[PDB]
């Protein structure tokens, strides 16, 4: 009898355009292979669509109004409590826990130390080539180097002639032929860098998406029903140079025809750039026959648009920011035990069953109660509220008893996302914590999304439920899309009967 291994996969920005999530384009090869063997969740959100807010808030368990980190300039621990984290948690446990890549994001908001020395048992590593990403790095028809957004690229022409994922993936494998030897089981987090901007990737995946076969977003134009304090101006990626050239009115575009289809190809071509990656990474798993004793977790960090609502990526309550996969693979529960091999390593160019599914509503906040159980390790309590005096404690639920009375949270998965005011400006993508003026609240059912921009005060952590700026509800069977906000002919009927038993 021993303890179950842990590998955690986070992936940046990458939203569920995959095979196993039903997108009959994307090619996920390798990651279909892992859901076959999985448990798949079809409706998980994360708390904040932006990296720093919703990566602090997964990994202490915590929600972003106990973090109370919604921009990337605070450290928890010193900002509301000192909130243990996953790897600390394991670490404790007699886990060996390493961090590759982008697991905790840099800088203040995990101490430029990735949480040291708590987290991890030696400082986590981080792939050298992601300093050249926002260089100019990319060759284009001409023959020179820029800076840009779309950034197919040989190998050979590129600085250090490598690129973060590929660095990451090798380490990864590297420190897996080590814990081989070691007693004790290892927590590995590995964190991809891509689809994340700018999209650098080898540029045979472009060969995957031909443009004539690209078609647009379904509803690419900005919706008249949508208040504009929900609607993020995407200026991060107005500052590339192919963008640039563009010249896109602000904040509401529209990005040219052309080049829309073309984001939508390297974003896809970035996706199946990144599975043959985690190909990689299980398939050196399965030579190590450590695919018997392993857990693996595969998600993302928060989702990216591409179109819809003529919004591009996060800095959103929509689905397409919030809505991210979510896959659990548990040795002999989610699939028989393995000289077998679950995760050969599958080719995008050569031309499977869903495994086990799940309709439930999750949360990435449920991340930390879910792995600590599964590796057989005691699940942190419930927090109470709030909580920021403690220390060790979970305000989301555990999923495992999905393996194999009816609490309304339990239907609910929760977004928000903070506004610098009610017109899109230059920081209402990423407002910082002192420019906060409104907070978005967004509940998401089986059956709608409803959202409330509601008042709220930085300085006290106050929102002001009596000080509405505006509302969304969009249903699920009949606006899919999320194009028709029903929020003014409604009274509230939806949420009475939430609460009605
Ligand atoms: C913040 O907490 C860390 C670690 O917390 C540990 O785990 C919790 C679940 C709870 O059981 C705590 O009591 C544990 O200590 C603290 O780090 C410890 O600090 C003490 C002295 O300060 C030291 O002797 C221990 O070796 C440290 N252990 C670890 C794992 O780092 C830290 O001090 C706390 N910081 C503050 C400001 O309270
Ligand atoms: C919390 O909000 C209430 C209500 O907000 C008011 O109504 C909104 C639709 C919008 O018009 C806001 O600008 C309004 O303030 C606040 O209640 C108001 O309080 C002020 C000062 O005490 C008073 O002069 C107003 O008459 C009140 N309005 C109502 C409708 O009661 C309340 O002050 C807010 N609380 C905090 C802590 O900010
Ligand atoms: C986050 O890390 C910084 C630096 O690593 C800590 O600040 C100082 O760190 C040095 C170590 O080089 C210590 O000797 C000092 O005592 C630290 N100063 C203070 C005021 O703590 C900082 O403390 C860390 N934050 C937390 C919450 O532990
Ligand atoms: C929902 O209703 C609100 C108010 O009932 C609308 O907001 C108003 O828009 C008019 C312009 O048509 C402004 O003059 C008012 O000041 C606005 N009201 C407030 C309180 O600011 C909103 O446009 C409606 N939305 C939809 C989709 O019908
Ligand atoms: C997982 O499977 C591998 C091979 O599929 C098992 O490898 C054995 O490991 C034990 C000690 O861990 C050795 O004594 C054996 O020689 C290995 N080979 C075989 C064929 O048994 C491994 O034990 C399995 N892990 C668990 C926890 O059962
Ligand atoms: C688009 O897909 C069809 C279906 O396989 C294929 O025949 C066609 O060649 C594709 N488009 C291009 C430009 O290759
Ligand atoms: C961008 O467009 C505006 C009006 O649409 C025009 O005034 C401006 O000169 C254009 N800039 C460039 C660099 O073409
Ligand atoms: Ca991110």
């Amino acid at each position: 009898t021993d303890a179950l291994n842990v590998l955690l996969i986070i992936v940046d920005d990458l939203r569920p355009s995959l095979g196993c999530y039903g997108d009959k384009l994307v090619r996920s090869p390798n990651i279909d292979q892992l859901a076959s063997h999985s448990l798949l969740f079809q409706n998980a959100f994360a708390q904040q669509a932006v990296a720093a807010p919703s990566r602090v808030s997964f990994l202490t368990g915590r929600r972003p109004d106990t973090t109370r980190l919604y921009d990337f300039n605070s450290y928890w621990r010193v900002h509301a409590g000192n909130f243990s984290t996953i790897p600390q948690y394991f670490k404790e446990n007699g886990y060996v826990t390493m961090s590759v890549g982008k697991v905790f994001h840099p800088g203040i908001s995990s101490n430029h130390t990735d949480d040291s020395p708590y987290s991890w048992s030696f400082p986590p590593y981080h792939p050298s080539s992601e300093k050249y990403e926002n260089t100019k790095t990319c060759r284009g028809p001409d023959g020179e180097l820029h800076a840009n957004l779309l950034c197919p690229v040989d190998v050979l022409d590129v600085p250090e002639g490598t690129l973060p994922d590929k660095q990451s993936t090798e380490q990864a494998i590297q420190l897996l032929e080590k814990m081989k030897t070691s007693a004790s089981p290892f927590f590995l987090a590995v964190g991809y860098h891509k689809p994340h901007i700018p999209f650098r990737y080898p540029k045979e995946f472009q060969k995957l998406y031909p443009l004539e076969n690209i078609t647009l977003a379904p509803d690419p134009e900005v919706p008249d029903g949508l208040p504009p304090v929900a609607y993020n101006p995407w200026m991060d990626i107005r500052q590339r140079e192919d963008v640039q050239a563009l010249n896109i009115s602000v904040p509401y575009g529209p990005i040219p025809v052309d080049f829309q289809r073309k984001i939508r190809q390297s974003y896809f071509a970035s996706v199946s750039y990144l599975d043959t990656q985690v190909g990689r990474l299980l398939s050196a798993l399965d030579d190590l026959q450590l695919a018997n004793s392993t857990i693996i977790a595969f998600t993302s960090d928060h989702g990216w648009a591409l179109g819809e609502h003529g919004e591009w990526a996060k800095y959103s309550n929509f689905d397409v920011a919030t809505h991210v996969p979510l896959i659990f693979y548990v040795p002999g529960r989610t699939a028989s035990l393995p000289g077998e091999k679950l995760f050969p390593y599958l080719d995008p160019f050569d031309s499977m069953e869903p495994g086990r599914q799940s309709m439930d509503l999750v949360e990435l906040v449920s991340l930390f109660p879910t792995l600590a159980g599964l590796a057989g390790l005691q699940v942190p309590p419930r927090c109470p509220v709030p909580s920021f005096h403690v220390e060790l404690c979970r305000e989301g639920k555990n999923l495992l008893k999905h393996f194999r009375p009816g609490n309304p949270r339990e239907l609910i998965a929760y977004s928000q996302y903070p506004r610098p005011s009610d017109i899109p400006q230059w920081n209402s993508d990423k407002p910082s914590l002192k420019d906060i003026k409104i907070m978005g609240y967004s509940i998401r059912t089986i059956d709608y999304r409803y959202t409330v921009w509601v008042g709220f005060n930085p300085d006290e952590f106050l929102a002001n439920f009596s000080d509405i700026h505006a509302g969304e509800l969009y249903f699920v069977d009949s606006d899919p899309l999320q194009d028709h906000n029903m929020y003014n002919d409604s009274q509230g009927g939806d949420l009475f009967q939430l609460l009605m038993p």
